[PDB]
């Protein structure tokens, strides 16, 4: 039946915070209406960063429903995600995610 908007989630909460100019990586869990996970054209996952300025995502299938989203924070600040499926936002989207020099 595909990805549910609802049931699919960020793995952990390790996403909300990142280090500049180190390629960053979030992992999404997709799963169906029923709650099952899967087994990705029905899934889009965007960051701005602080600037307003697109980040370029890469996203890469994993085994059962994941979805590594991976990308690279060139500036200090915060920046936006948004991981839609079906063209709707999944749990806990659009959120922050707290870029530091560290």
């Amino acid at each position: 039946s595909g990805p549910c908007a609802k049931n699919s989630s960020i793995v952990g909460d390790s996403f909300k915070k990142a280090i500049r100019e180190r390629q960053t990586v979030i992992y999404v869990q997709l799963r169906d209406a029923c709650g099952d996970l899967l087994s990705t054209s029905d899934v889009q996952a965007f960051v701005i960063s602080p600037d307003g300025s697109t980040v370029e995502v890469t996203m890469t299938p994993r085994e059962n429903g994941i979805v590594a989203l991976s990308y690279y924070p060139s500036i200090e600040g915060s920046y936006t995600l948004n991981i839609l499926v079906k063209g709707t936002p999944i749990s806990g989207c659009p959120t922050t995610m707290d870029i530091r020099r560290g």
